[PDB]
């Protein structure tokens, strides 16, 4: 069976483990620095197996040795000061996990996402195609949900692409969204679409403001799990993910949210969209922001 | 539980029943005029339930009384003028007996000639046009999406497409209205290669017939039909191409034609009117002419 | 579409909502007394829909009016003093929800389970068959997981029945458990089986001891969701649930965990197992304990 | 991805391919000696992928070279001594060509006579006995579980059962080893009614043949076969009745017989030896005599 190790058994990590286990995608190892937590969450999930009908081992641990030979490593352990804290956490997680699973595809979820993925690439020394970050799938999912709700159509028929990072760094691309092949712009008028784009930008904060003490985890976990599935089943999904750029969109030496074909080899293709001047202005501004964070990290 | 009656226990009908059952979408009644066939296929499907894990009733019958009060009626009992005549007789017989027993059902036609038979079903049942539709576009778009996905090297889950008209020469391809995760298909496939894929889609049904030699496709056709049934039963509001009755859309009146619609609990909840360019209109008008001809023969 | 209202948007309630939504079982309404919480959890789940592919409305609210006309009402809002606190919470939830959904099946999850279900029956005034509690499905699930692990077989092939309540009130029935129709006792020897029975009794506490601050929710939610599904799809599942007894097992005027056939009408049959003297001694002791809790409630 | 080769693109084979594909269990290769049939069925199934949402390759072929390096080989190409002879020839041809190309595969036989053909497949392939099994018990138990569930008025998901031997007269019913959510089936069904259900199970295959008149069951048989394939590919360790090679179990030696096993990645990982009472042994011995006779004819 395939093996997936999830580093950080918090809300996102445990929820991700649940979806992966339910789909029988492989044995799951939940690791955390806090003793008892991962073991308890793993056992709780495991005990749901006779009810849900899945046969995969779900174990919790505090020892990185148990993550050896994983096919995929998901990192959901994150917390100017934010970069510092998360940078140390990421270096610690990757430096211990990477060596034990040399052929794994690493999927970063920790924030600041683009920068942390870049760091994981540096620390692991893995081929760039095998180190990616989850960000765009979640943001596109929120956009798709809003579009489906406004248009009054099935979420199964709404598809969309976007780039960059989260919040102000997000590069919306409404032009590159369709409903069963039909432009979204044919269903939703300009002003309403602009409102939906703005809601997408602030999507994470909207959940935080409602929860008061926590952040979103259901959609973030679903997005992460869909990426893991794409790798394990070599599905060649077309999705926006944080990938290492070598000239695409005029960008070099940087991890940025871009459309890719995701499969068993990780990023199997970075798609180059024919962005117009307005869209490129947005991308360039985002890249500048992402670049700043990266320079601070260095 | 919801109730679905499938008229015609052949390959498409029985395969459609299997998917609906596996998804526990509702109790299923398979009907056929041949004694023993539906009963045998229903029992076979039912005996698979402990393995597949579904709890829905699956029964075969030769009596229309068993289809009473169905939420959806699927017609897969079909067999140029001779073809139209034979199928017209089969369709009239099927609908004239089933419709009265399930007045609140949505009728989904599969019999060929599809558009014409859906029109006939509308007349015979007297049902509101929104509740009488035909499956054709979903299958055609499925073939197109399959070919595009394989050529572009991407998941079939990320390719979506719209098209209109009918099957074969009546098909109105609309590559401009197809995307891969929101990105235009034209950005992935070269024009010459795309034209080839469009042609393969037009001849998609025949391609299978020539391979089987003594049969026709049923897996994809059944999947398409089942997806439409699910759209209605679960009120999903799917955006898909289906044969619907037009009263002005695309310049067509009093005719069933494959068009983009929002499909849900009330059947067709909206007929979308896409802004077609001159070339696409030329294709559509030529197609409507062919559909009209079939419709006129039927009326004759 | 069917409508399911979940009262209490905590760990168990939100997790239950996730499974129900993923399976497209019906529109879900998450209600809670705390503002923002249910709305945030509902929106987070809803935004996962384009990824998971389900079309059902998931909304959060603080207003009981939004729960009107529900087909199923799940109560997961619970916290000698334990009976007091939970009793008031239960009376408040049911007295407000029951009147708005007169034809609903109520599934209680709050502890003390048997007593709270009895209370919900009193407050709602609903036919007894339509007011049940979730307890046995979770306990049997833990047992099945342990048996599957020890025997080295698929959890999909292990089935088991048990009765009573949780912990010391649980009435284990290893004799009534099989692996693909074969007695569990043929796979697992007496001493090891006794160990597994004891682990099942302490199953909830085992998770609490590992989590340190929280309790189990994945398996509890799965158990609850399986019961909701049984009702919505009229599956006639045979499972142990807290039901009102009118003479079965020699018990009257009490809610107790017993084997039932669960469907759209709620409890459609209470099965009467041919328990031997040893098993009946266990049941009688449990009933005495459950009876004591009930008397205190009164 | 895992790779599954299905030899014989008839009803059972094609239906089995559909389930495996829908569950994305691995790439599927459908092989048949008739040109065009497998290619047509494979393309039809493949074109359903955008609708059902699966990303696995489904191809049809007439060349065994395309089945190379398969994880599992399913044989559904079969057609008293005449029956044995014809099928023996088909099985030998199928196995002698496929086995060498997929040395690490688990072979799952479906051809009738099941036990005898599985024995033949073992000989021809030379594979370790644990990796050569036959599907028969899962289907028989499925029919039994279906009848029990309907009679008891409970979900098919909660009825489990074990049985041994072969099909029809060779079937060894074991009601004592069947439960409903852990509760003995005997507590739900009266003795006389249970005996009737056991009889219906024995004649289960024939019941379908008589209804169809010109065909045989394939939905339940395919479901049973697919569940076994899944058990191997996902190393689930399912406890199920399958035709396995005995070397002493139940007093039987050098013979394939339906017995309880734990099925996983290595094929048969354990043959369970149930403590049968005198009456059950009488049934088993009579069955083994019938299976032995078929085996001896084959060896002749
Ligand atoms: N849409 C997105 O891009 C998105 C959405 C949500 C959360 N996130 C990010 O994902 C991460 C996890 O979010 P969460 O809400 O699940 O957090 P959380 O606080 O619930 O869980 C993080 C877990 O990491 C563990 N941890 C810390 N240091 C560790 C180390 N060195 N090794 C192993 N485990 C360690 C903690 O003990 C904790 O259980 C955060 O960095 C957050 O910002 C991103
Ligand atoms: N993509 C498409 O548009 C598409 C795809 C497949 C099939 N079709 C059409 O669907 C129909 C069925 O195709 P099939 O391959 O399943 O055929 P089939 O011959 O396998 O089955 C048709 C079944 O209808 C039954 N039947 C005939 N007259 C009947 C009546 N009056 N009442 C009840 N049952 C009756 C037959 O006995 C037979 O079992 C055909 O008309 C075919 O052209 C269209
Ligand atoms: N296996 C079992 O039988 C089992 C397992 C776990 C939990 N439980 C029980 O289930 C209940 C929920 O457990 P949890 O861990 O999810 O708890 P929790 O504390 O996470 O969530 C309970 C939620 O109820 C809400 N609440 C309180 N009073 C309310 C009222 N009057 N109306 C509406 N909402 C109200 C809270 O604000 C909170 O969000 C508890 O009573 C617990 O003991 C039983
Ligand atoms: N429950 C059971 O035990 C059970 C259930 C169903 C079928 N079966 C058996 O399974 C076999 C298949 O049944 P079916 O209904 O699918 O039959 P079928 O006649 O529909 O299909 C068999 C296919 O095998 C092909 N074939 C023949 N010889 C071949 C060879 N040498 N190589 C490759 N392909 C070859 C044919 O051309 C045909 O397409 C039969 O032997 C039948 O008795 C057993
Ligand atoms: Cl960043
Ligand atoms: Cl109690
Ligand atoms: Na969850
Ligand atoms: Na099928």
């Amino acid at each position: 069976r395939k093996k997936i190790s999830i580093i950080g058994a918090g809300f996102v990590g445990s929820t991700t483990a649940h979806w992966l286990a339910a789909k029988e995608l492989g044995d799951i190892v939940l690791l955390d620095i806090v003793e008892g937590v991962p073991q308890g969450k793993a056992l709780d999930l495991y005990e749901a197996s006779p009810i849900e009908g899945f046969d995969v081992r779900v174990t919790g641990t505090n020892n990185y040795a148990d993550t050896a030979n994983s096919d995929v490593i998901v990192v959901t352990s994150g917390a100017e000061d934010l970069i510092k804290v998360n940078a140390d956490i990421t270096r610690a997680c990757i430096s211990q996990a990477a060596p034990l699973s040399p052929n794994a595809v690493i999927i970063m979820v920790n924030n600041p996402l683009d920068a942390m993925t870049y760091l994981a690439a540096e620390v692991s020394g893995f081929p760039k195609e095998r180190v990616i970050g989850q960000a765009g799938v979640l943001d596109a999912a929120r956009y798709r949900t809003f579009i489906a709700m406004e248009a009054g159509v099935s979420v199964e028929d709404v598809q969309a692409m976007l780039m960059g990072g989260h919040g102000d760094e997000m590069v919306p691309l409404p032009r590159f969204s369709c409903i069963s092949g039909i432009p979204v712009s044919e269903f939703i008028a300009p002003d309403r679409l602009a409102q939906i784009v703005e809601r997408t930008r602030k999507g994470g904060g909207e959940i935080v403001n409602l929860l008061k003490t926590g952040s979103a985890y259901y959609a973030p976990a679903a997005a992460t799990a869909q990426m893991v599935e794409a790798v394990l089943k070599d599905k060649k999904r077309v999705m926006p993910v944080a990938a290492y750029l070598t000239g695409q969109y005029g960008l070099n030496d940087i991890y940025f949210g871009v459309p890719v074909i995701l499969g068993a080899g990780g990023v199997e293709k970075i798609l180059e969209l024919p962005l117009n001047e307005e869209e490129m202005a947005l991308l360039n501004a985002s890249a500048k922001a992402v670049r700043a964070t990266l320079d601070t990290l260095k």
